[PDB]
């Protein structure tokens, strides 16, 4: 009883595999009682619903109860794009974006207005820096502008899209990371600078959203995790973070959907506008244990 | 997905049903945990007898109809770490007459022997003699005091209780905004109180967490009615501007913190240390008042 | 003696009139004796420099021992562009850009090497958002980057540019804003996302100018003022009233109050200051709540 | 464009040349200031003999050649607000024999007849009798002693020395980031008793802002090689620091005397409240750059 999410109806933007924290939140929202939808970059659409449907991600669809999550639909989508019109003609023309249709984020909360109804959760698990390798300092403006639109922007546009279609008393997630408040060498490519832009419109929004509609919005500032837009140097990461936060453990992506599905849920009615982080008590360290500044084990 | 059977906590803090202590016993026993009060005690009889009598059932009721039970109530003042620092004065006060072992060492030793190893620890108690007095008419002993009640009697529960805490178990404290932001009537060094108790939140996740395997979380609260907050109308102030300035437009319940403390205590929590989370209607994420007489209706 | 900047040179970035906090910046570099040079929108060149030419900014151009600043030069510079790839023929083709050339930043920083030599000191006091009065559920996809665009990636460009050609031990200061970490309604847009992005970008080029340049970065996070930018959006007018009535200090807030934090942050009075932000607005950031609220007694 | 001259300055917590206190001091005379000091009375009689020696007067040296001279030293104990707040083992112990009038009312008092109001306060000074044990093991005495001595101590100074500060005059303290992120080794409360202070600059920000218009910041230092700091590993703390922090380069006193010079001058006439970093900007990185973890 303590999260019942029955009758409740979740949408999860940035799910194409099962390896990141959008699957790991899809799947603690399911365990919970809610129906679950995804977005799915179109593009990579046809071979998730591939490995769904073969059976090869049943071991990580299980709960525990031995049940299987089921989607309530996988919608390809693209967040780059908020209309129709947006959507340049070589994209439309790209081989990759051949047989899907209506994938930009309004025309996707259309459809699930039409399929599903109103909603009451909705989460932002996406990012994209074409030039995250690069320092700022040998970023380009293009680059830049692309991390931003990609992974700050696209969670305005949900809200503004998904809002409307939002029960009163819902709820809407994104995901963050320590770069946007603090430095953190090799997350370039004007990432930092667009979690930061995330951050601050999680606030923003968290005043226009809950004047207008009553939903809250917070941001989960999450440790580094070995998903698959990672590993494509995050072996570093982790290790840093297993050796220098105050929990000596491993962060699972288990530990980041648990705290999403407590943002999501009734228990945290009155919680709106915060960052919380998930990240095994990093981000409360002002000094490396392991340095080479000081003595070692 | 949250489970507190075989799980037991301690609530230290807990002399009535109004304030934020009770309805953080009242969500872990819902949850199901074993759930033993620490009580002033001076108030300890009249509590006692308010629970024997009947009169807090409505207050004890859950969802389901049960009545929430405590595993004991034990008296306790935090301002007293060992029986040597107990003064004679105290001793022989009548307040404190027929009530034995109160202090912090003294309760572990109890709560040890009658309930075994415990997995959850609230702090969920706060005292400051001046805080009508601005800071500027604040008093060394009111300062100390407000610090000695508030913030140091945090980390002295944590070096006493850490020692029969399990491994992956977890302890939460009550904070406000005024520790970082400058709320006018909180006085008496109360607010400079909440800034020690928020640091020590963050080095007690640090010690603890490598020490013990155990995590240490801080909710900074909006304003609530309770008894300690309408005995000083100034709480009826606060509360209005919250209702009329924050994101969400609803009052606050004190069963709003409990679910909130309830996430923090519980496994879905299993990466999340050192934090401050604010639980007060997205207040804190506001820059600006919205009804200042400076702007238009 | 205690900020003697003689011998350095300056480079302040987004200042076409007497009103905003650029102009106050470039006249405190200016009296403690920097070489000042100015980067100017290229659509207000004309008018900025017939302004200088004609006398009609004398008074606002007089020093506190009664002389006149000078510029060593003020160049035309549209930081929404990088190269004169970057700029689009209808660009070009603007009347209001008719006259004026190598206005990109890359070609500015190239100018100023050629005419100046290396500089000390770095301003950018520069922004535009087209939505900034759209709250951020109604700001479309293009407004919020060309906020971003105009507002924040074009300090980290300047940075790029100019860095090369800054001395160790120099400095550079951007302008930002409490919306950047606190809900301030009326400032949409994107414009609140572009100036967290502006204080990130800060701290990150800290470290990279830091380790690279030895160059120092920081950000003012100043207070309401009424320059020309702000009175064209009477809304700058209640955020000015609101400020005065619930900030610490009640006084007005002056351009040259933030001209003076400025000039210590571009000091070597400043020398293990970097990566901050420092508010300049009367320390209003400090309250948590407001004093004139309806819901309190007067 | 930092000129104080005809301003009048106090700066509590000067024992010698090596600490913060003395470079704020150097750099507000520097500006024209006239600077009292204010020195815990039991090494009163030792600076005071060094001073007059000559020992200090390489420290005491100006860019133009001339040296700092003080407006008075005044014996304070900043733990004592009041003559009936001293235990009597104080009185009369040997190390405060021959001084008095030594608590922070007193020295108010004796300030406002030497020299009149006065323009600028200084507060830097500390003490945590258990600082170098973790927070699981500080006893409840030591932890309020740090914060009574460290924290309170600039409470009372604002609140005795307000009354005779002139309006637009300021007020600086110093921190230390372990107030908000988690430090290694800076243990016994000091910790605490750092926030505690930071939060306290920012009520009294509103508070003596307000009633006497009154400006008041604080410093977040790095690390530094005071006496007090050897006494306590300090040059673990500086190592780190400097292979850490976006400037490399060694942080002297004199960084953070000329950052406080600026909080304390009209240059700073709209600054209040604030934390500000002098550190080599250390409080911005998210992650150490020679942690064992990565690569050299
Ligand atoms: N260490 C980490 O992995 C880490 C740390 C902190 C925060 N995060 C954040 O968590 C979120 C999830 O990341 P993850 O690492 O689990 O990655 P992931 O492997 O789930 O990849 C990111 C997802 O975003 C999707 N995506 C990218 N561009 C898109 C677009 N235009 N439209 C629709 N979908 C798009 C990708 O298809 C992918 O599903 C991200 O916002 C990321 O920044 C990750
Ligand atoms: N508006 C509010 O009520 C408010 C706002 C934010 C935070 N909080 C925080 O929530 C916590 C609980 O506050 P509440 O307002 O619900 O108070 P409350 O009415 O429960 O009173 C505080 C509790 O502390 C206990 N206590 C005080 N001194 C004690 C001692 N020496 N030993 C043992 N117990 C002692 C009291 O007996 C009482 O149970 C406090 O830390 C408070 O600062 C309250
Ligand atoms: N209340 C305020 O006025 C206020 C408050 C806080 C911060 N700030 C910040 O202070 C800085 C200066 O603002 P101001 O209000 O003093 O403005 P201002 O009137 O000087 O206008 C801003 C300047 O930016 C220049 N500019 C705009 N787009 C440009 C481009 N593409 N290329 C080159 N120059 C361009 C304009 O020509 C103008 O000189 C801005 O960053 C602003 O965000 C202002
Ligand atoms: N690494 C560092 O040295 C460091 C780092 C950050 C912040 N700080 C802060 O800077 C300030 C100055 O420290 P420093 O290391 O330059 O110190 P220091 O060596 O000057 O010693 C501290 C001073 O405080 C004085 N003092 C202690 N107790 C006193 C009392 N009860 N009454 C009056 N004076 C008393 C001492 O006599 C001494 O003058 C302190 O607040 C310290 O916490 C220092």
């Amino acid at each position: 009883f303590p999260i019942d999410l029955r009758g409740q109806t979740a949408f999860v933007a940035g799910v194409a595999d099962s390896h990141g924290y959008g699957w790991a939140i899809a799947k603690h929202l399911a365990s919970a009682g809610a129906r679950v939808a995804l977005g799915t970059w179109p593009p990579v659409l046809g071979l998730f619903q591939k490995s769904l449907q073969s059976g090869r991600l049943d071991e990580d669809r299980k709960l525990p109860d031995g049940s299987l999550i089921e989607f309530a639909g996988v919608y390809p989508l693209d967040a780059a794009f908020d209309k129709p019109e947006d959507v340049p003609q070589d994209i439309k023309d790209n081989k990759r974006y051949a047989g899907v249709d209506g994938y930009t984020i309004k025309e996707v909360a259309v459809k699930v207005k039409q399929d599903l109804g109103n909603i009451d959760i909705l989460v932002h698990s996406l990012a994209n820096g074409p030039e995250v390798t690069k320092p700022l300092l040998e970023t380009s403006r293009k680059g830049y502008l692309a991390a931003s639109s990609n992974s700050a922007y696209s969670f305005v546009s949900l809200l503004q899209h998904f809002g409307p279609i939002m029960n009163e008393g819902g709820s809407a997630v994104t995901l963050s990371y320590l770069a946007a408040e603090r430095v953190v060498p090799g997350y370039g490519g004007g990432m930092s600078s667009a979690k930061a832009a995330l951050e601050s419109d999680t606030r923003t929004l968290a005043w226009e959203a809950g004047q207008k509609y009553g939903v809250r919005v917070n941001a989960i500032s999450a440790g580094p995790l070995k998903s698959r837009a990672a590993s494509a140097f995050i072996d570093y990461a982790i290790d840093y973070s297993y050796n220098n936060a105050p929990l000596r453990r491993d962060l699972h992506s288990d530990d980041v959907g648990g705290a999403a599905l407590f943002l999501l849920s009734p228990l945290a009615r009155a919680v709106s506008g915060v960052t919380l982080y998930v990240d095994n008590g990093l981000h409360a360290m002002g000094q490396a244990v392991d340095s080479r500044s000081m003595p070692p084990l």
